[PDB]
């Protein structure tokens, strides 16, 4: 029953910002399992006290939810700590051992720190923090890695350390429907599975569209780009609860080994199925969008950073196999939207004596059939991990393939630099992005 | 092998003639949608000429002066021959005026019976033995009522088909409105695109709709003799279940789809008197127009009557495909709107929270919902001369039919059961809705 919560880096935005108010709501709504510890790791020398000062801003704290917010604030505590040091751990340890039933309790461990001290840190909790008795859990952050190669000696780390039961790679920085995309897709799998597949099927397209540019952030993307931000991770994911088989069961790892079975499938993405954007202002336009990428003080002068990108896939197998997947997301364009388009072939010529226009099964509130021509994302994976469903949290073999399958564009990107097609901030995109489609077999 | 076409209207006197049959081959003439050369000959008792036919037709035809030109060079084509319909000197004259037409000889004959079926055995005897072309072919269209029940339809039907072959035989049913072949056509498209989904393993519950908005208008003593059941349910809502559960069809012919629809019928049990809920409408006092008037207070129903204006039906298709998956009918006259729909409620089950069932829904592009030119009769025709029999019942299907109707139907007339009141613009009686539930129809 009894769990800690360790917050390593409880000083920084992440944690300030959105890791402590999410586990305030989640206390707030009785989510939370009953017996729970809250506990902050950081080097700087604070107090609860310091930290409430820090993140209630972040909380939306009311008259009536007065009495509450201190019985949270009861089942807080602080630890100073170098991340590079192993006493640091040990006096963590023992605060835990201290606390009711802190011997017995499951230790859940969110790290809110970056990616270059993550071996010091997985190496440390696993020799002096985990639990004898309960479960342990590590929440790990975005990038996990930039490429194949980074992504695998990170992962290779972590997982000499971790079974794959204790390792959660969390991401959640698409928005606060980005689980619902997941379950959607995962349920409109199980309702239409039987009709998925490429004597049913003429093409799929898996829209994630973002209305905002990068919003001043621009030098932390430039770093990444739209493939890495979106494509890579989340699409990519929505495209596998699509391709994939009815799993064997309802547990995580049943379809986990399915989404990979997939993912396996798919070969190396070329450059001449890719088209790539960049948003340059709008002088037409009010708000910020007004604002071109290149126009923000953190974004580095002429850097050919790919805002939008469209890519051609294919899964070459029995299920589907030259049945072309498009993939079109991008940042600054003309709505909000994630969509899966799953065209039909032209399977009503005889019936209706004229030629019938083509029929396809529009998913984004129960969704269409057309003919063309509470818990929130954040909220539900915290839940998840207490719960134990690593459904939503993508596995080591599935972050392998995802690389794999980019990888050798994005290095001819680095090297060879090409020139992101400029697009107005508020349009649909790069034309060349709707030419590539048709001549894929897009209608 | 020809370019020539004889139209013979048996009965070309009466009422559908007058009303329907000749309007909708003038609209057919008029747009040239008829073979270039064709005769028009009508039939019957009575001491007619075209000219008495044109009187009593003319004003059905609502046609505009543009179209005068067109419609004397139409009133040309057309001949009449009065004559008995069990009398073979009659049937002679019959068959040398065709003769004695340009091509008679060797043109295609289609013999439309426009009269009651009880003259249908020495009509159908007759044309069979004196009037069919010897190098054209030889087709007719049967109206209804395909009898009243298994044993009474098994007659009449017997008869023809010793007479004639399942290919010239068109059971033409063109009473329930204009969207009644698209009805058909759409829940084939469906088929097509949705078969492997549609079964037990994905789907909970099936229920196929047809509502009417108005009453019987007047013509309530026809209706009386039939009831709901044989007027709408044993014909066109059951054709509309065989297109929802039948199997990929084995090719996109008449006979090989019509294959599969009686494979369906084949294996649907008899339907049982505790699965029906029958009702009647009653007037609106508050509404306006025939809606102010019931069923009873149509003039031309017996007072007393009890036939049932509405009804809902359970049956189950018994076969490996579906099986515990309700097929349930609900069909009436006078009701809240003009509505033909499937609706197919899937299974329910990610969300870790009671989500409520998903259904799909195909009216008449339709959709997935979260619960809790030409026209029927043009098409029908033209399918008969363009030779189609994919829209027109084939005997063993209607056999079929029949048995699955036919026991309620006699109990129904045994018991004489009480329908229920629903009120003009109605949903139809509550107990329909209570008789959904039971079986899970969300
Ligand atoms: N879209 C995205 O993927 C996205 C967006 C937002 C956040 N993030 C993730 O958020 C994580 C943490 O960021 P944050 O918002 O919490 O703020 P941060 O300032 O990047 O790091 C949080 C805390 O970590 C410690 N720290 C920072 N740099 C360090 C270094 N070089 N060596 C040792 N300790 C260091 C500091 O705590 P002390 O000095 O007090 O110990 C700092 O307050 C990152 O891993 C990042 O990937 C990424
Ligand atoms: N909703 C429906 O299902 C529906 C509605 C309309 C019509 N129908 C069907 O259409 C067919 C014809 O309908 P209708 O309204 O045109 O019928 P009708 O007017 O009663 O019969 C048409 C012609 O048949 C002849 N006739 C009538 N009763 C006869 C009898 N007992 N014996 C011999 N000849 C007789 C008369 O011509 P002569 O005296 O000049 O020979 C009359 O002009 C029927 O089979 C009817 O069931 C179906």
């Amino acid at each position: 029953d009894t769990h800690i919560f360790i917050i390593m880096g409880a000083s920084g935005d992440l944690a300030k910002k959105k890791i402590y108010p999410t586990i305030w709501w989640l206390f707030r709504d009785g989510l939370l399992p009953e017996n729970t510890f809250i506990v902050g790791y950081a080097r700087s020398r604070l107090t609860v006290a310091d930290i409430r000062k820090q993140s209630e801003p972040f909380f939306k704290a009311t008259p009536e939810e007065k009495l509450k917010l201190e019985d949270f604030f009861a089942r807080n505590s602080y630890v100073a700590g170098q991340y590079d040091d192993a006493a640091s751990y040990q006096r963590l340890n023992s605060h835990m051992n201290a606390l009711h039933l802190g011997s017995q309790a499951n230790r859940l461990f969110y790290l809110a720190l970056p990616p270059t001290v993550y071996e010091a840190v997985t190496k440390n909790i696993h020799e002096s923090c985990m639990s004898q008795i309960g479960w342990n859990r590590i929440i790990v952050e975005k990038p996990f890695g930039r490429d194949l190669q980074s992504s695998d000696r990170l992962s290779n780390h972590i997982s000499s350390l971790f079974r794959e039961d204790q390792i959660y790679r969390i991401d959640h920085y698409l928005g606060k429907e980005m689980v619902q995309n997941l379950m959607v897709l995962r349920f409109a799998n199980r309702i239409f599975g039987p009709i998925w597949n490429r004597d049913n099927i003429a093409c799929v397209i898996l829209t994630f569209k973002e209305p905002f540019g990068t919003e001043g952030r621009g030098g932390y993307f430039d770093e990444f780009g739209i493939i890495r931000d979106v494509m890579q991770n989340h699409l990519l994911q929505m495209l596998c609860l699509v391709a994939m088989e009815k799993p064997c069961s309802t547990n995580s790892d049943d379809v986990r080994d399915e989404k990979v079975k997939v993912l396996k499938c798919i070969s190396e993405v070329q450059a001449n199925n890719v088209v790539l954007g960049q948003y340059v202002g709008n002088p037409d336009g009010e708000g910020e969008a007004t604002k071109g990428y290149l126009d923000d003080p953190t974004v580095p002068r002429g850097s050919t950073t790919a805002t939008f990108a469209a890519v051609v896939l294919y899964v070459e197998n029995e299920r589907w196999d030259g049945v072309p997947f498009i993939l079109r997301c991008g940042k600054a364009l003309n709505e909000r939207k994630a969509e899966v388009r799953l065209q039909f072939h032209d399977v009503a010529g005889d019936i209706f004596h004229q030629q019938c226009k083509r029929n396809e099964l529009v998913i984004r509130e129960a969704v269409y059939t057309q003919m063309m021509t509470l818990p929130d994302a954040y909220e539900r994976l915290i839940l998840d991990v207490f719960c134990g469903s690593q459904m939503h949290f993508v596995r080591s073999d599935e972050l392998r393939e995802a690389w794999r399958i980019f990888t050798p564009l994005l290095h001819q990107i680095e090297l060879e630099k090409p020139k992101p097609i400029p697009y107005i901030y508020g349009s649909r995109g790069p034309t060349e992005a709707d030419e590539l489609m048709k001549r894929v077999g897009f209608q």
